[PDB]
């Protein structure tokens, strides 16, 4: 299924999921296509920051669903 990634800077990313997927491997998939490392990641959803561990069905994450990406940058 095909999810949207909204960032904070106007730009939205469109991903290829399975609600089975983790997380942690929706992170990955982010770094591999946008180059965000996924300790920056902060996940976003239904007013829910999501957990590395846990599924999208955990979630009840549908098709077409908007997540919301939070960049947490480690130095400042």
């Amino acid at each position: 299924m095909q999810i949207f990634v909204k960032t904070l800077t106007g730009k939205t990313i469109t991903l290829e999921v399975e609600p089975s997927d983790t997380i942690e491997n929706v992170k990955a998939k982010i770094q591999d296509k946008e180059g965000i490392p996924p300790d920056q990641q902060r996940l976003i959803f239904a007013g829910k920051q999501l957990e590395d561990g846990r599924t999208l069905s955990d979630y009840n994450i549908q098709k077409e669903s908007t997540l919301h990406l939070v960049l947490r940058l480690r130095g400042g």
